[PDB]
């Protein structure tokens, strides 16, 4: 019982990382079997990321103008290339600590763990949600570009994530590990805008059921709602649509509760309308969004 | 830039877990170099529990009446001891992972990293405060016991906490690594209540610092107060009273964003007072005491 934002271990993940330094920018990189993977614009100049081409600017660069460093440990690169905005380096020693892995391009709305490195060292763990905008709220100083999103399956890592660019209040991009970027963004250091925000709907209702389970009911009404009376509700205060498959997936929650999906849909409705009242939900005095159905269930497992 | 909840990496703990099983009750242990230290509660039944005489139920015990495994791999266990709650159970096999690690006792206010565990598998991993009441508000399921807390000051691993009990509302306590329990607390299934709770007030200042860093700031005033004055403020809204020691502690975060911290008492004196007015800071529509002076200066490096 008690319900906490809660990362997944760390371990696999920070044998993976490396530091990789290319002139004056050092970041971290990722070292899978025999490749480490770090975003591109390492190669550049600070005024390069104005208007940079990274083909022109890739060329100027040869092997030995990489030094790749895992712990005290150099690495030799033997070849260098570019897959969309990530920079993969070939090294003569394959990563003995490389863990089943796969790269998985996540959607909206789903949550990851991020290890925060510095100098190819990891620093720290936390969770995020690919939001709707296809932005995350997350904390990056100077350094950091290059660590990894990611989640667990029994033994294999499924990277989805690595760290690019700051947005203005917080907000971060990035890209999947085959370099293509999340959203509308581009690596360039001029005006960029994200888009509107949402609010992932299914993932508050899951962070309700949470609270039903740790005893937290005060926002239980007598109401039901149809799915098209929650939705004009629902995109009135900007949240995303519910559809039948967000009522399959929260399957698992409404039968542990015995609480029907249209049931808390109409509490929430309330709770949009007239807001809490001060009161807290686990621990909260806002609507909570980035908490799966599946981040539910494994901790009220 | 952004400021989240961020927790050690876990890699150097999780290979010190194991399962320990006695009878019915299973749980976690800690497998340094060639001991296993665990709540010494695994020994008991349910019916145990409600009133244990450990010394006699230790003596019950054999060795080969505790099962633990390391993974898929059982360690022997060649010799059992018990230090006040916690049972430690040397085995046969020095364990090859260990770190270099610390026992430490932290003090209330003081944060660290709990890395949830159930059967001896690492599930997840968070950030905790020891409460001012000598609780932690962590998430343990039914199996997480034995789970530790801990803090990282080098390639040390500074380990704080090990947990062995549920409270009301999602509340936890338990022991250091050497069986003392944090606070009042016994591990005997009765009625049994924590101490009234206080906000930490320096840990609200330096959260208030992290979002003057990261450009949230609208809670500034120009009004300022007396280390006397504020505190009998606090001493209203149940805030632990401020001393010359916490204000310079404050220093770095202070001297960082220009605000002298006997002006960050003065708005904090007016959100106590005047409330937030629905408005959030760093994301929260509460103030947050989970944040130690530490903790804001390792994400705003
Ligand atoms: C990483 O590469 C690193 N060294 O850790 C770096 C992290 C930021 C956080 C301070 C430096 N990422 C970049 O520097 C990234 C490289 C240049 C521009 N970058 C930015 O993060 C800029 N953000 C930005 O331009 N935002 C928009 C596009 C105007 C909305 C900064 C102004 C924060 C430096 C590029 C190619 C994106
Ligand atoms: C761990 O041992 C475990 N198996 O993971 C277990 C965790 C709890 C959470 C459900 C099982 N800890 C205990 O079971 C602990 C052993 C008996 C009593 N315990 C409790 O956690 C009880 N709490 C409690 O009695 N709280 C007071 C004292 C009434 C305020 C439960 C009621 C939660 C089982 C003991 C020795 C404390």
């Amino acid at each position: 019982s008690g319900f906490r934002k809660m990362a997944f271990p760390s371990g696999k993940v920070e044998g993976c990382m490396v530091q990789v330094t290319c002139g004056t920018t050092t970041l971290n990189g990722l070292w899978l079997d025999d490749v480490v993977y770090c975003p591109r614009h390492v190669i550049c100049t600070s005024e390069d990321m104005l208007n940079p081409n990274y083909e022109d600017l890739l060329i100027r660069k040869s092997n030995h103008n990489f030094l790749v460093q895992a712990g005290n440990v150099q690495l030799r690169v033997i070849g260098h290339s570019m897959q969309n905005c990530v920079l993969k380096l070939k090294v003569d020693t394959a990563n003995p600590k490389t863990p089943k892995y796969k790269f998985v391009r996540i959607q909206p709305g789903q949550t990851f763990s991020v290890l925060a490195c510095y100098n190819g060292s990891p620093s720290g763990v936390y969770q995020c949600a690919m939001r709707p905008n296809f932005t995350i709220k997350g904390s990056f100083l100077n350094g950091s570009c290059g660590s990894v999103g990611f989640n667990i399956d029994y033994d294999c890592v499924s990277f989805c994530y690595m760290h690019h660019m700051e947005l203005p209040t917080g907000v971060h991009a990035g890209t999947d590990l085959e370099g293509n970027f999340y959203g509308p963004f581009v690596d360039r250091q001029t005006a960029q805008a994200a888009g509107t925000d949402t609010t992932i709907t299914v993932n508050v209702l899951a962070w309700l059921y949470a609270a039903v389970i740790n005893g937290d009911r005060w926002f239980l009404n007598r109401f039901t709602t149809t799915l098209n009376d929650f939705n004009l509700v629902a995109m009135k205060y900007n949240y995303e649509p519910l559809t039948q498959d967000h009522v399959d997936i929260l399957g698992p929650l409404s039968a542990q509760t015995g609480i029907a999906v249209l049931d808390m849909c109409a509490s929430l409705k309330e709770l949009l309308q007239n807001g809490m009242n001060g009161r807290t939900i686990l621990g909260s005095a806002l609507l909570e969004d980035e908490f799966t159905p599946f981040d539910v269930v494994r901790q009220c497992s």
